């Protein structure tokens, strides 16, 4: 159960690790900004959200999602 993290349009990290080990899953967002949005990773178990700013969220479990 390990999970791959990098940046989308722009993989400068790539680096895979362990989390999804029961209760927990990856969580994928992207902040907007005006120049550039920033793509960012990590694995927990608190999937948030966003609308004032406009960021993504995306999370993830199982085969590298997890």
């Amino acid at each position: 159960m390990k999970c791959k993290i990098c940046n989308f349009d722009t993989c400068r990290a790539g680096e895979l690790k362990v989390c999804a080990s029961g209760e927990k899953y990856c969580f994928k967002e992207s902040w907007r900004e005006a120049r550039g949005t920033r793509i960012e990773r990590g694995c927990a178990a608190t999937c948030p959200k966003g609308s004032v700013y406009g960021l993504y969220v995306l999370c993830c479990t199982t085969d590298d999602c997890n």
